[PDB]
C-alpha cells in the first residue's frame, strides 16, 4: 500500500518526530500545518494529505522562487512533506496594507514568477492554477510559490464554490471551458497577478462569482489610464481571452522575457537573487 514518493522519500520519519503547532492554511487539497521537528529544534511547514483523495504523485522542482522541499514519509492513511517555513508574509498580504504597489515593484514581482513559471515549462511542468495564496515572501524579500510538485490531476480537490464572494483564482477562460490545462493558463495567472498588484483588484472583478465568470469570457479588458504604456501592453499580452493570440503561445518565457515592461530586468541577476529586493518583510528567520 506504500506510495512511490520519490527521491525525496524518508524511511527514518514519524510523525512523532514533530511538535505540530498550528493550522498554516489548505490549498485544493490537504492541509498545511506549522511544525517543530523535535529533535533539530527548528520550524518547518507540513503538508498533511490523506490516501483517501489519491484516485509517480510527486516531482518536484528545485529552483530559487519555489518553495523548497526537504523531506517527504508516510504513514498508513496520511502522507506528509517538509517544506521551509516561509515567514515573509503572503504577498497579498503587503498589497493589502498598501492597496497597490508601484510599478518597479510590481515588476520585481512578476518577473520572479515569471522566471519561476518559465523554468517549470521548460520542463514540461505547468502551474495550472497560480493563486494569491500560493504567492508568498521569504525573510529578505523574495518570491517563494508553494508549489513543490505534487499531481494535482492524480489528487481529488475539494472545489465548490460561492455565489458571492469565492476563493480568490484567477480562471482563465479556457479553464472555465474546461479545456486541457497548457503553459498558456499560467501566463493568464500572471497578467491577473500584475493587474492586481496594480490595481488592487483581480481584473474582470464582481462580488457576483457568476458576473465574474460572465467578464472573464465576455467582457473587454478595462485598463484604467493610471499605469505606464509598457504595463498597458504587457497586460493586453498577458490577459488576451484566445490562448492561441496569447502572450507566449508561440515562445512562452521569451515573449515574457523580452516584453519591453521588463526591459529593466536582468534576468540572470534576478534569478540569483543578486537585485536587492524593492521590499524588506520586518522579520527574519
Ligand atoms: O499546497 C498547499 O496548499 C500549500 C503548500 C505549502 C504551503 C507552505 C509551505 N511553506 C509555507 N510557509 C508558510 C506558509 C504560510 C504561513 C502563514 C500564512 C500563510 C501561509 C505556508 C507555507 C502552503 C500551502
Amino acid at each position: 500500500q506504500q506510495i512511490n514518493l520519490g527521491p525525496s522519500s524518508n524511511p527514518h520519519a514519524k510523525p512523532s518526530d514533530f511538535h505540530f503547532l498550528k493550522v498554516i492554511g489548505k490549498g485544493s487539497f490537504g492541509k498545511v500545518l506549522l511544525a517543530r521537528h523535535k529533535a533539530e529544534e527548528v520550524f518547518y511547514a507540513v503538508k498533511v494529505l490523506q490516501k483517501k483523495a489519491i484516485l509517480v504523485l510527486l516531482k518536484n522542482v528545485k529552483h530559487p522562487f519555489l518553495v523548497g522541499l526537504h523531506f517527504s514519509f508516510q504513514t498508513a492513511d496520511k502522507l506528509y512533506f517538509v517544506l521551509d517555513y516561509i515567514n515573509g508574509g503572503e504577498l497579498f498580504y503587503h498589497l493589502q496594507r498598501e492597496r497597490c504597489f508601484l510599478e518597479p515593484r510590481a515588476r520585481f514581482y512578476a518577473a520572479e514568477i515569471a522566471s519561476a513559471l518559465g523554468y517549470l515549462h521548460s520542463l514540461n511542468i505547468v502551474y495550472r492554477d497560480l493563486k494569491p495564496e500560493n504567492i508568498l515572501l521569504d525573510s529578505q524579500g523574495h518570491i517563494v510559490l508553494t508549489d513543490f510538485g505534487l499531481c494535482k490531476e492524480n489528487i481529488e480537490h475539494n472545489s465548490t464554490t460561492s455565489t458571492f464572494c469565492g476563493t480568490p483564482e484567477y480562471l482563465a477562460p479556457e479553464v472555465l471551458h474546461k479545456q486541457p490545462y497548457d503553459r498558456t493558463v499560467d501566463w493568464w495567472c500572471l497578467g491577473a497577478v500584475l493587474y492586481e498588484m496594480l490595481y488592487g483588484l483581480p481584473p474582470f472583478y464582481s462580488r457576483n462569482t457568476a458576473e465574474m465568470y460572465d467578464n472573464i469570457l465576455n467582457k473587454p479588458l478595462q485598463l484604467k489610464p493610471n499605469i505606464t504604456n509598457s504595463a498597458r501592453h504587457l497586460l493586453e499580452g498577458l490577459l488576451q481571452k484566445d490562448r492561441t493570440k496569447r502572450l507566449g503561445a508561440k515562445d512562452d518565457f521569451m515573449e515574457i522575457k523580452s516584453h519591453v515592461f521588463f526591459s529593466l530586468i536582468n534576468w540572470d541577476d534576478l534569478i540569483n537573487k543578486k537585485i536587492t529586493p524593492p521590499f524588506n518583510p520586518n522579520v527574519s528567520g
